[PDB]
């Protein structure tokens, strides 16, 4: 049996105060008749406001990115100052961060130990690019992503971590991997896990695909075997997220 | 004569709701008879908080960092964020930012220049590191560093900037920064302005000391012909920033 779902919203660097109030007040307003944990990623100027303002059982608040430790790191944000604020749950090693502010894998895997060591539920962020796809080495590339992080984890850590499988060829383009196309990484990816940290491990283990999502595509993606969720980003700006999480049933 | 102060209060990747909360009473209950523009540039998360709190008619608050829009930049916060929320200043290509964030003279220079056309008051850092101050690039560098931002900007984008040199040589480092040297690189950039850019805005033009700065040696500090104040870091946290805008009179 499937493992609950997530369907997570990554507002990435958007919005408004009014624009993202009118959206709470829809989500609050939605009936959620099923086992899902719905999460919302707001910039860090916004966690305030839907903090406060938020008020759905099902939804719970997320930061996009942190730095490990408080310090001398001028315009950066840290996970004792994200949890002395009630954050528990986080976004990390986005492709965005990886491509433009140069996350290594190890840097990924550094602030996830650090973040399980805090104490909060880790959205793990892990993908190919439209190159290494065509180069058919996608495989090589999502196993050297989770191996790197999974090396500092430690089994029990695994409770606390939620994958997400973003194909780098479908952010912000249109182009959503098919239902094949996910469901063979997400397998490949549960394979790693079950032989490297067990199978109930394995099996316990939520990962969620992004990249397209929309209200459209999602029923079917979420038919998928080892898809448990989404990570959505432009669509989860609009009423269509409702939609989306619809689709976890 | 000089023009009106600043007293920049950088408390880079720190704080508590707690601690956060006691200091700003503090500077609420703070006497300021002269004319000095005080900023807190709390990290984007206490934002909010600070905001509300800050009561004091001599106080802005400011942001850290900042790209220039709003799009798929997961982790980051966009100006049209920031002046959505109600920030009008902020401090860009902080020494920090430059060093592990890869911040380049031409992307301080970017952000600068859509700062300014956004309408924020901007501190713009600058300053030379061990290596080039020993090497003896000192004015090499940091000419450059100023002209990279000159480049972008119209004269009367002037009246919205704020400089602050940051001794990086002397931070960390074990090596100690005296008001004589301090002089010695405002002085340098001043001419430049001056030169370059006009006598007129280089009149008018604030430059901070971004070194280290404590109670007892401010006044020292400010004694100095080409200081303008101070973007303050450490000292910040503490009850003797009120020291620090007190050397300003």
């Amino acid at each position: 049996s499937k493992p609950q779902p997530i369907a997570a919203a990554n507002w990435k660097c958007n919005g408004s105060q009014q624009s993202l109030s009118e959206l709470i007040d829809l989500f609050n307003s939605t009936s959620i008749n099923h086992d899902v944990q719905c999460v919302v990623a707001s910039t860090f100027v916004h966690l305030a406001m839907t903090k406060e303002r938020l008020s759905h059982p099902k939804f719970v608040i997320a930061a996009q990115n942190a730095i490990a430790k408080s310090g001398a790191f001028t315009g950066e944000v840290s996970l004792p100052i994200l949890k002395d604020f009630g954050v528990n749950w986080i976004v990390l090693g986005h492709s965005e961060r990886r491509a433009y502010y140069g996350e290594t894998n190890e840097i990924v895997a550094d602030k996830v130990a650090a973040a399980v060591a805090s104490g909060f539920m880790v959205i793990a962020c892990i993908g190919e690019t439209l190159q290494e796809r065509e180069s058919g080495r996608t495989a090589v590339v999502v196993l050297t992503q989770i191996a790197a992080i999974a090396k500092k984890l430690k089994k029990a850590d695994w409770a606390k971590v939620v994958i997400a499988y973003e194909p780098v060829w479908a952010i912000g383009t249109g182009k959503v991997a098919t239902p094949q196309q996910a469901q063979e990484a997400h397998a490949l990816i549960r394979s790693w896990v079950s032989s490297k940290i067990g199978a109930d491990v394995a099996g316990e283990l939520r990962i969620l695909y992004g990249g397209s999502v929309n209200g459209k595509n999602a029923r079917t993606l979420y038919q998928q075997r080892d898809v448990n969720g989404f990570l959505v980003g432009g669509a989860s700006l609009k009423p269509e997220f409702v939609d989306i999480i619809k689709a976890t049933q």
